[PDB]
């Protein structure tokens, strides 16, 4: 379990994935990695 992984997309499948990882990114990014 992640901080970003809990929220917007808690339980997915591989073709949800791929897109959820662009939002992913968004969601994120960098953050100084906290």
């Amino acid at each position: 379990e992640i901080q970003l992984m809990h929220n917007l997309g808690k339980h997915l499948n591989s073709m949800e994935r791929v897109e959820w990882l662009r939002k992913k990114l968004q969601d994120v990014h960098n953050f100084v990695a906290l």
